[PDB]
């Protein structure tokens, strides 16, 4: 269920593969190789059967062969296989700063992913 | 720089390998050991900025499973008292109507001790 | 545009008054309107926002104690007001519970709420 | 106990008064960002905290507008007061700036502040 192509609410494209031992691997993009970055993470490979969703998280560092923004985003959330399968997340984006600007280093937000 | 053993505020031990390709792999040890994986900026600036990174632990191994995952977002700061400063989000699997309460937030500081 | 009754995705009802000197005061209550479910809110907002189409920054707090009950916690909402025909307040919130020192690492929840006029 | 002058790790000064009704009122002077002079602070606290050694839940907001400057943003602090020899308030915060819609995704910063009654 988690394996596939997912889209967030602003239209970015996340191609994710879920491995048997809890690994998440894939890529995050915009439609150019210049805008493609590697993602990696983990998920709960044996969730509960009570109806709960499946907890997961992943990271993207915003460095590829073409560009480097000196930043990384982590998404923390859960997959729900409902009428529409979705992944609901909260994220944190941290930019490299000097320690004097460290208090403003980190943004927070939320993203919903769908296969549509 | 990043590769090695790191200790957080509450005596947990993280052993991390920083790959040349930007990969972070390792373990988090608090039966208590779990895989971590993540990414870091493998070509950071040299203007005194720290190096941006993130990683994820899903809290399942061969013995236990808390149906949760934690992601840490932060940066490595090199030097005399090297540290990794982070913020984290812990998400637990909930049902639909408990989802408002699925996510904790906090912060952690890692040192080489 | 902020003064009025706002409803979040949970159905809860927030009655907010925005005063001329950036004060926000009001109540949070259940759909059902009973006294037991009513709590005080206080916060602040940008009383002279940009004219560029930007929204209006604001925040407020609710401690979940009233004369009837006490959950020993507080929620803060940080967000901005977007006006128009589909005025909304977009927020992220932190909820903190009183905890012993041992449990402080798990004292604070985070999430997001969107408020509408309808 | 909560009433007093508090300082965070960055030297900012917060002068808070806890009312018997659960109200928090006061002033903030920040050492960082787009600011100068004092700004109004308002919030709420649990005026009847548990008795089991748990902290006192609280929160407040500052909108960063005064007669001198306006940064079009507001910060909320959420946390708890821990009484004692060295009393302290441990918080997490959210800072939201007014943006347009297309920029809304990068509108909110998140952090943590620790306050003491003794200035660093």
């Amino acid at each position: 269920g988690i394996t596939g192509t997912w889209y967030n609410q602003l239209g970015s494209t996340f191609i994710v593969t879920a491995g048997a031992d809890g690994a998440l691997t894939g890529t995050a993009e915009s439609g150019n190789a210049e805008s493609r970055y590697v993602l990696t993470g983990r998920y709960d490979s044996a969730p509960a059967t009570d109806g709960s969703g499946t907890a997961l998280g992943w990271t993207v560092a915003w460095k590829n062969n073409y560009r480097n923004a000196h930043s990384a985003t982590t998404w923390s959330g859960q997959y729900v296989g409902g009428a529409e399968a979705r992944i609901n997340t909260q994220w944190l984006l941290t930019s490299g700063t000097t320690e004097a600007n460290a208090w403003k280093s980190t943004l927070v937000g939320h993203d919903t992913f769908t296969k549509v």
